[PDB]
């Protein structure tokens, strides 16, 4: 075993996205078509009728009393809710740059 080389090796979709296997893509691929008019935009659900699905929503909906600051995202569980904000930040500080300013780099000669 003098050496080796390879790449990698994956599945595209027709969402452009790519996954490991070709089941994986599939499932993908067949959701994208269009099914039911009424799709549930918070689990992944869908249903045919309206009244269909309103039975189901019924289980998402509530308010939310926790909102981001950056993303200004709802989030219903508190956990959830500051573990998330916690990171939104962690980059949005990032950019904050209150006191960090942007001096240009140094070339190179070669
Ligand atoms: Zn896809
Ligand atoms: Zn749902
Ligand atoms: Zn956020």
């Amino acid at each position: 075993g003098s050496s080796g080389s390879s790449g990698d090796k994956l599945y595209p979709c027709q969402c452009g996205k790519s996954f490991t296997h070709k089941s994986q893509r599939d499932r993908h691929m067949s959701m994208h078509l269009g099914l039911r008019p009424y799709g549930c935009g918070v689990c992944g659900k869908k249903f045919k009728m309206k009244h269909h699905l309103v039975g189901h929503m019924k289980i998402h909906t509530g308010i939310k009393p926790y909102e981001c600051n950056i993303c200004a995202k709802r989030f219903m569980w508190r956990d959830s809710f500051h573990r998330h904000v916690t990171s939104c930040t962690k980059s949005y500080e990032a950019a904050k740059a209150e006191q960090n300013t942007t001096e240009a780099s140094g070339p190179s000669s070669g």
